[PDB]
């Protein structure tokens, strides 16, 4: 790869911690000056099928299918400007402030239009945008979990905490007490936490 190819893509493939449209999205740029870019938001109903097959398919660039974006709706489009220097590799930020469904708590994916002579590295990524802190530890034969806001860190009751395994299928679920704790039994399946209360949700990779 001794070749100067023009290459642009995510930084990352996506991640379940929470973060906050000002974060904006990152971007790697190689020579390329925009990118064509659609933001999806799952379908709250399908975001257990969702993440577990995001789950056993983000192994790979090209993560997204037919398959997995009818378990979402297309929020947006749009071609975002790139400027990055001569030959030199860039982090640049995708603004999302700007875009009015992203005000919307929710899980989203966005996907690159692959137009063009330019090489794609991440087309997709996923990026959750919640008020929920979700973190959790095994501590002998349970399970404990925290719940939290993430604006001031403050541990947050009545959250609704569901176990998934890797495909997906709810093992048990409970909700938070007044501390933000919910214990739980360990299972050999274990695989995702889904925390969800007033329409904001956050996943937690169990294995991560």
């Amino acid at each position: 790869a001794m070749d100067i190819q023009p290459s642009v893509g995510f930084a990352s493939r996506g991640s379940l911690l929470p973060g906050k449209v000002v974060e904006g999205l990152p971007v790697m740029a190689l020579n390329v000056n925009n990118v064509d870019v659609n933001f999806f938001r799952v379908k709250p109903e399908s975001l257990p099928a969702f993440i577990s097959q995001w789950e056993y398919r983000n192994s790979l660039a090209n993560w997204q299918s037919d398959k997995l974006l009818q378990m979402a709706d297309l929020v947006y489009t749009g071609r975002f400007d790139l400027n990055p220097a001569r030959n030199t590799r860039e982090k640049l930020l995708l603004p999302l402030g700007d875009i009015k469904p992203l005000q919307q708590a929710g899980v989203y994916l966005a996907v690159m239009n692959q137009a063009g002579r330019y090489d794609y590295s991440n087309p997709a990524t996923l990026f959750t945008l919640s008020d929920i802190g979700v973190s959790a530890h095994r501590y002998h034969n349970r399970l404990d979990i925290f719940t939290q806001s993430l604006e001031n860190g403050a541990a947050q009751q009545g959250i609704e905490v569901s176990l998934l395994n890797e495909k997906g299928q709810t093992l048990t679920q409970a909700t938070s007490d007044a501390q933000g704790h919910v214990q739980l039994e360990n299972d050999k399946n274990a695989a995702l936490l889904l925390a969800r209360k007033d329409g904001q949700t956050t996943l937690l990779d169990l294995k991560l």
